[PDB]
């Protein structure tokens, strides 16, 4: 079907199974969230992430910058309001969120 | 408001290699179920305890971990209604980072 009706009243499913961590400031490629609010979406706020450095951290606590930090964006769907500003109806669309960051090997090539 | 049911409209409109390249790196996992919209999720998995280092080998002195990510999803309410669901909140690994670990002697 095109249209069909959703309970907002969201369930929580197993959150408490593998759940504080400080992974953004304990990871070799840290980063730092910020908030996006939008108030014609659902869920109105998004955290993103953005990484500190362009390159990682290495064992001597120095910037390694032979490797980059990366953020890894998801595919995220969210509830857009439409008609605009209606209370009770929505479309979904898809944005790429920035949830955290990683370590990688840079991808190295001669200019032609 | 706030109400507790609103319509959607389902058709989506649209607004790498990492997985191998980074030092935690990681494999990806489909989970598929059929009541829940959307029905497939992937899910990274950490391949190894430690961290890759500058000569190819894992270094266990740091770890790889999943970074999870709190998301909605759309389970059908009453169970196989093709257009009826409610919002739940769940937990996904979208990838996997290196961390220094955390070290306490036991108590
Ligand atoms: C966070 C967040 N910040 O704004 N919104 C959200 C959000 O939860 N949005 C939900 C969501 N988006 C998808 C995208 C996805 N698809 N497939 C995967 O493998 C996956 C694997 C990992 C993560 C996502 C996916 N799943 N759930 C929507 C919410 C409205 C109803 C429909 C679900």
């Amino acid at each position: 079907p095109r249209t069909v009706m959703v309970n907002l009243n969201i369930h929580n499913r197993n959150t408490n199974t593998n759940p504080s961590s400080d992974y953004y400031n304990r990871s070799t490629s840290p980063w730092n969230l910020h908030r996006n609010e939008d108030p014609e979406r659902y869920p109105s706020v998004i955290w993103e992430a953005k990484c500190r450095h362009l390159g990682c951290i290495n064992a001597d606590g120095n910037v390694d910058y032979h490797m980059n930090s990366v953020p890894i964006q998801q595919e995220i769907l969210v509830l857009r309001r439409e008609p605009p500003h209606s209370p009770n109806s929505f479309r979904l669309e898809k944005i790429l969120v920035s949830v955290g960051c990683t370590c990688v090997t840079p991808i190295v090539h001669h200019v032609a």
